[PDB]
RNA sequence: AUUUUACCAAUUAAGAAGAAUAUUAUAAUAAUGGGUGUCUUAUAUUUUAAAUAAAUAUUUAAAUUCCGUGUAGUAAAUUUAUUA
């Protein structure tokens, strides 16, 4: 794997086109907003 | 002795179950992919990886800048919760 998809900004979401990225957690107990609540 | 010229005018009540578990938003309690006219046994029915995503964010400041693509816990399991 020479370039990841989200080098190229594809989106990919199941909502949008039922696809997901390759490289990605299943779950996440907190989204990246809580992450970012400091 | 039979014998009425040629042309020229218009849509109005509808009758009868021949109208509904009807259409569109609305339920913050369910969820292993629904397939009935189905039905033997699976070497043959395996999808996962720290990123923006079926998880979606209460402001007008400053500042990176050949000329601003921008605002932070409100409560620490606290009642904005993806419901049927
Ligand atoms: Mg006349
Ligand atoms: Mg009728
Ligand atoms: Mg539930």
């Amino acid at each position: 794997v020479k370039y990841t998809p989200m080098m190229l900004n594809i989106q990919n979401m199941m909502w949008w086109n039922g696809k997901r990225n390759l490289y990605r957690a299943t779950y996440r107990e907190k989204t990246w907003y809580e992450i970012s609540r400091t």
